[PDB]
């Protein structure tokens, strides 16, 4: 909560993540309570720190982008929950989690297994891909500003780098 | 909701907010509600009623000022939220929340060592007073 955008942090947690199938679900539980309940200017810090969580490759990386982008069960806590209860007012965290993500799937081969291979999640990952259109059709979304996507350069090249993702 | 213009509610809110961490979100979730999602002839009443409430100097004021300008994450707006949101149509709301804003920096002082020794706040309640301006 308090020691991010710190190197040392991450490194603690990546360190501690390893092979620890109890720390990196209390870990992942706290990320994404953080990134549901937390001020849209200090979200990017949460987002980037969960990245790198999910980035270990170690033997649990596939239960990690599990519990990541869809969360414990009948709790309605993770990324495509937070997505889609963003999608109409919040609009800038919902883009953020998105931008994560599209740096998760092009920069993670194991975690585009996941999504070329489940069903539901590329209805999910389709799902926002169009709510991103939509939203962006209709500059550096961290001011915290309206809450209304601002076409920017950010954006344009996520939306373009999501498009290519879909099959 | 319903018995905001009143006297007996304000001081049986500042008697039960005191340092009741829980409840003094409460109050702020309800109130932050109203400010936002409730008709533009009847703020005042509870505008009125935010500032007895940011005003209490106890333990937890600090909070209060701050999930009040912030908003309580995910669920309700905070005074500057609901000003972006009613710029363009029911720029009225968004009038009446200033004044709320104004009467509560020039008369609390924690309030203006919350707006100056925080940027983003700083920032954002600059972008507000030109706004105030190009309308008039």
């Amino acid at each position: 909560e308090d020691c991010s955008n710190s190197e040392e942090t991450v490194k603690l947690l990546r360190f501690c993540c390893w092979e620890n199938p109890q720390f990196s679900s209390t870990v992942l539980s706290e990320l994404l309570w953080q990134v549901a309940y937390s001020y849209t200017y200090e979200l990017r810090p949460y987002l980037d720190l969960l990245l790198q969580i999910l980035l270990i490759e170690d033997s649990w990386q596939t239960h990690r982008i599990h519990n990541a982008l869809k969360g414990i069960p009948d709790d309605r806590d993770g990324l495509f929950d937070t997505i889609q209860r963003s999608k109409n007012h919040y609009q800038k965290r919902a883009y953020q989690c998105i931008k994560c993500m599209v740096a998760l799937f092009s920069n993670c081969p194991v975690a585009y297994q996941i999504l070329q291979g489940n069903g539901d999640l590329k209805r999910k990952w389709t799902w926002a891909v169009e709510w991103l259109g939509d939203e962006l059709e209709r500059q550096s979304n961290e001011t915290s500003n309206g809450y209304f996507l601002e076409r920017s350069h950010s954006a344009r090249m996520t939306l373009a780098k999501a498009c290519e993702l879909c099959p």
